[PDB]
C-alpha cells in the first residue's frame, strides 16, 4: 500500500553527468556516446544575455575554449555545433556508461524525474510534471543549468528535459534534448513570464482512481455528468479541459475500479464544490495533478 | 528557487540490489563485499510465519537452498548466518560495485531515501521519514521486501533501513542493516498495529523556514514565545515536544532567514490554533514534517554527491 511521488532510479543518468566550463561560466552537461549536450547560454557573458547573437558568440570559440570534466578526468573537445538552444560538444571519448537512451519531447501533463546536479555532480532526484503553461515546478539553484529530466521505461532512458532558466515566479523553463524550448520561452533575458497555469484534470482523475485502488471511496457520489457539462464546471476552477483522448486513457483505471470515467468526473465536480471537509485523499489536503494514468498503474499494480 | 521532496541519487545503491529466492518465496537482497543481506523471513513458508523458530528453520536450510541472482549472473552461496532479523548470505564473488558504506541506525524524525525494488530490480526512489511511532509511510507492493533506505554523506552510503512488512493501516516496518527492528514489531504472523503517531515538530519548523527562504511569509507575526509555553501547545495538538537541542539544530536556519526559533514557534503556535485561513505554504494545505533541518539546508545550498 501507500502512494508516493516516486522518481525513477537515477543511476543511469548519474553516469552521464559532466561539468562544462566556458570562460567564467560553469554548468552541467549530459555526456552520451562522444557528445556532451549543454545549454548554449554557457558561452554568454552577463552583457550578452539581453540580446545574445549566439552564432556570433560561437564563431569566436575554438574547441579548447570548452573545459569538460567527468569526475576527475578532463575530457578533450574535438568539435562543437549548435542545435537550436543546446550546444553539442564532440569529445574524443565515448562515455563507457552510456545507457540505452532516446530523446523524446513530451506534452503538458506528462511526468518525469529530474536529477538536480551542480558542477557535474548529482545532488538529488525528484518527480516533476510538465505544466499546461510549459513550465515545471522544480527545485533548482544557480549552477543547476544542464540538469536533465527523464523517464526510464524498461532499461531505456527517455531524456525529455534540460534545465535552462528560472522565470520570475520561481518556476522553471527548459528544452528537449534537441534544444527546442517547451513553451514560448527564449534563452534570452527578456520580460517573459509563465502564462496562467491550470490544473491537469486527467491527472487528478487518475489520482482519484488511485485512491479507490488503495481502498478509499468517501468522495464518490451517485451522480454522473456529460463530458461537456463537466468541462463547463472544471474550467471555472482553472482546470484543464478534459478530452475524449483523456477519457480513453483513463479506461483501464475505470475497469479496475468499476467506476465509469464520467462518474469519477461527477465526483471531481463535487470535490471542487465541497472541498474535503477536514479529510485527506492519499495523504493530501489538496487535489494532486502530477500523477499520470500511466504513473498510477505503475505504482499500484507494477 | 523551489522546494520538492528530494531523494538522494540512487546509483550507488542500485548496483547492490540482487534477487534472493529460497524455495517459492523471492525477495530482494543487498550485495556488499561478498555478503548478501536480506530479511530472514525469506526462509519461512506460510505456516512457518505463524510461529517460526528461525534458529531451527535456518539450521535445516543449506547453502544450495538460496538462489541469488545479480540481475543477469547467478551468485553461488558459500555460507549463511543470522544476525537478528536479517540473513547474511556469504557469496563466492565480491560485488565489484560495492560503494564506500556504513550501517547506521537512524532516530525517529530523521529522513532517508528508499529504493523500492522487485525481484532484485530497482523500480523507484522516494524520500521517507522514520515516524515517531517507528513506522514509515512508504509505497510498497508484494515482493518489495529487502528494499533498503539510505542517506549519502559525501561518497559514503549510510544504510539505515531494510523493508520487512506492511501493517494493517498500510504503513511499513523494517530493521536496520544489523537486523534490529525499528519499533515494537516482530517478523511473525501475529496481530500487529502501528501506534498513535505524532507530528515531528522540529521538522515542521524547518519546513516553515524553507517557506520563508522561498518567499512565503504570510504566517510570520510580531510575537515570540518560550520553550515551555509552546510545548504546552505542541502537546495539545499531538506534536512532539520541542527541546533545546531542536532549537540549536534550527540555528543555521534561524540565521539564514533572520527569524529566531522561538519567533517561528510563535507562527506555528498561531497556525496550530487558528489554521491556514485558506492559504497554503509551499503548495501545501497541511503542515509538512518529513523535511529535517539538514534537508532544508542541503536543498537551499546545492550540496552534491
Ligand atoms: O542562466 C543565465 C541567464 C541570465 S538571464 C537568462 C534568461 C534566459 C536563460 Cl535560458 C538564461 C539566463
Ligand atoms: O511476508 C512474510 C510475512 C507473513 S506475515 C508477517 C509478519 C511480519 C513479517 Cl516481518 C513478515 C510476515
Ligand atoms: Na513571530
Amino acid at each position: 500500500s501507500g502512494f508516493r511521488k516516486m522518481a525513477f532510479p537515477s543511476g543511469k543518468v548519474e553516469g552521464c553527468m559532466v561539468q562544462v566550463t566556458c570562460g567564467t561560466t560553469t554548468l552541467n552537461g549530459l555526456w552520451l556516446d562522444d557528445v556532451v549536450y549543454c545549454p548554449r547560454h554557457v558561452i554568454c557573458t552577463s552583457e550578452d544575455m539581453l540580446n545574445p547573437n549566439y552564432e556570433d558568440l560561437l564563431i569566436r570559440k575554438s574547441n579548447h575554449n570548452f573545459l569538460v570534466q567527468a569526475g576527475n578526468v578532463q575530457l578533450r573537445v574535438i568539435g562543437h555545433s549548435m542545435q537550436n538552444c543546446v550546444l553539442k560538444l564532440k569529445v574524443d571519448t565515448a562515455n563507457p556508461k552510456t545507457p540505452k537512451y532516446k530523446f523524446v519531447r513530451i506534452q503538458p501533463g506528462q511526468t518525469f524525474s529530474v536529477l538536480a546536479c551542480y558542477n557535474g555532480s548529482p545532488s538529488g532526484v525528484y518527480q516533476c510534471a510538465m505544466r499546461p503553461n510549459f513550465t515545471i515546478k522544480g527545485s533548482f539553484l544557480n549552477g543547476s543549468c544542464g540538469s536533465v529530466g527523464f523517464n526510464i521505461d524498461y532499461d531505456c532512458v527517455s531524456f525529455c528535459y534540460m534545465h535552462h532558466m528560472e522565470l520570475p515566479t520561481g518556476v522553471h523553463a527548459g528544452t528537449d534534448l534537441e534544444g527546442n524550448f517547451y513553451g514560448p520561452f527564449v534563452d534570452r533575458q527578456t520580460a517573459q513570464a509563465a502564462g496562467t497555469d491550470t490544473t491537469i484534470t486527467v491527472n487528478v482523475l487518475a489520482w482519484l482512481y488511485a485512491a479507490v485502488i488503495n481502498g478509499d471511496r468517501w468522495f464518490l457520489n451517485r451522480f454522473t455528468t456529460t463530458l461537456n457539462d463537466f468541462n463547463l464546471v472544471a474550467m471555472k476552477y482553472n482546470y484543464e479541459p478534459l478530452t475524449q483522448d483523456h477519457v480513453d486513457i483513463l479506461g483501464p483505471l475505470s475497469a479496475q475500479t468499476g467506476i465509469a470515467v464520467l462518474d469519477m468526473c461527477a465526483s471531481l465536480k463535487e470535490l471542487l464544490q465541497n472541498g474535503m471537509n477536514g479529510r485527506t485523499i492519499l495523504g493530501s489536503a489538496l487535489l494532486e495533478d502530477e500523477f499520470t494514468p500511466f504513473d498510477v498503474v505503475r505504482q499500484c499494480s507494477g
